[PDB]
C-alpha cells in the first residue's frame, strides 16, 4: 500500500536522524570505551551485575535494521550504556567519570534531536 510506503519513508528518515545522532555520540567517546559490548572474557562477572548490557555497535545494528521506532527507544539504550557503566564502576574511577561526561555531552545532542523529531513529525 501507499500508506505503507509513507510509513517507511518516515521510519527511514527517523533512522537517518538517529544515525547522525549516534555518529555524534561515538565522536564523544574517542577512547572507544563504549564502542563494543563489555567483554565477558575480560569481565567474567559482568552479567552478575548488569542485566541489560548495551554499547554503540549494538545500537548501530538495531538502528540499521530500523528497529528504533521512535526517539524514546533510542534514548533508553543510550541510558543503559551510561547507567550500566555507572553501576559497575565506583564514583572515583575513570570509567564512571567517562559515563558522566558522555551523558552530559550527549544530553545536548539529544536535546535538539527531540525537537527535530517533533518538528519534522516522525512518531
Ligand atoms: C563501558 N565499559 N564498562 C566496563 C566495565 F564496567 F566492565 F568496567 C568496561 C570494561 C572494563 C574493563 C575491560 C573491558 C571492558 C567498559 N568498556
Amino acid at each position: 500500500s501507499m500508506e505503507q510506503v509513507a510509513m517507511e519513508l518516515r521510519l527511514t528518515e527517523l533512522t537517518r536522524l538517529l544515525r547522525s545522532v549516534l555518529d555524534q555520540l561515538q565522536d564523544k567517546d574517542p577512547a572507544r570505551i563504549f564502542a563494543q559490548p563489555v567483554s565477558l572474557k575480560e569481565v567474567p562477572d559482568y552479567l552478575d551485575h548488569i542485566k541489560h548490557p548495551m554499547d554503540f555497535a549494538t545500537m548501530r545494528k538495531r538502528l540499521e535494521a530500523q528497529g528504533y521506532k521512535n526517539l524514546h527507544e533510542f534514548e533508553e539504550d543510550f541510558d543503559l550504556i551510561i547507567d550500566n557503566c555507572m553501576k559497575y564502576n565506583a564514583r572515583d574511577t575513570v570509567f564512571y567519570r567517562a559515563a558522566v561526561r558522555l551523558r552530559d555531552q550527549g544530553g545536548v545532542v539529544l536535546r535538539q534531536a527531540r525537537r527535530e523529531v517533533d518538528s519534522i513529525g516522525l512518531e
